[PDB]
């Protein structure tokens, strides 16, 4: 873990809803800006890396991909730990992709490396929230305000524990992710949400 570490998510409240029917129930475009300008800050002339399972680089809009101005690596079992033309990393553990970026210097293509965000997968969140690598947790906690029957029936969670982590003050994230930030409930149409930190709680 040269370059920290973080899983970056949002999660319906309380249960840590993070999808439905196989997508994303809710649209909320700051919340898109916020991970777009988190996961893309970086030094002049660094970059940061985005890991996400096979079946989030699937939902990703072929228009976005690869993700511009991040390394992406793609978790696949029946990967070959081979970079693609455009860069792309397709790696068959998060354990070897960390080995190779090690030998590396923690560089991309001659560009240092800043943070590396875990970014998608349900399995990838729920089998890396558990590797002792991750140094802290992005959760944007999304809050349901319509009508109980219109809410999000959520099937897939974060299987996290709670006690495991102890939440930052505010000024600790915009520190961490080299912004200034939104703070408390942001608001779009059924939906409230607010960006939190979180680190280990050893
Ligand atoms: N709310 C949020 O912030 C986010 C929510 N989501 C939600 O997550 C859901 C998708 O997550 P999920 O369906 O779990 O798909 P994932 O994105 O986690 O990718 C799953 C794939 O990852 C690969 N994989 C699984 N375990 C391993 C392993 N141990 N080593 C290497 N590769 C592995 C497999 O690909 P193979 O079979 O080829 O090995 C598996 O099919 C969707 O509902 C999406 O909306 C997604 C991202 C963020
Ligand atoms: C912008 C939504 C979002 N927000 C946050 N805070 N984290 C994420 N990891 C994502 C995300 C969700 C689905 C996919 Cl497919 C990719 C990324």
């Amino acid at each position: 873990t040269r370059p920290k570490i973080s899983l970056i998510v949002a999660a319906l409240q309380p249960s840590m809803g993070i999808g439905a029917k196989g997508s994303l129930p809710w649209r909320l475009k700051n919340e898109m800006k916020y991970f777009k300008d988190v996961t893309s800050k970086a030094k002049d002339g660094h970059i940061n890396a985005v890991v996400m399972g096979r079946k989030t680089w699937e939902l990703i809009p072929e228009r976005f991909r690869p993700l511009a101005g991040r390394l992406n690596v793609i978790l696949s079992r029946k990967n070959d730990d081979l970079i693609d033309s455009n860069g792309v990393y397709h790696f068959s553990s998060f354990d070897s992709v960390m080995k190779h970026l090690e030998k590396d210097s923690f560089r991309f293509k001659d560009m240092p490396l800043d943070k590396i965000f875990i970014i998608g997968g349900s399995q990838i969140y729920n089998l890396l929230i558990l590797d002792s690598r991750v140094d802290n947790l992005l959760v944007t906690q999304v809050h349901f305000v319509g009508e109980d029957a219109d809410k999000p029936q959520m099937d897939t969670f974060l299987d996290w524990d709670l006690s495991k982590w102890k939440r930052l003050e505010h000024d600790k994230l915009e520190q961490y992710v080299g912004l200034d930030v939104p703070r408390g409930l942001n608001e779009e149409g059924s939906y409230n949400y607010e960006y939190t930190m979180w680190e280990k709680a050893q």
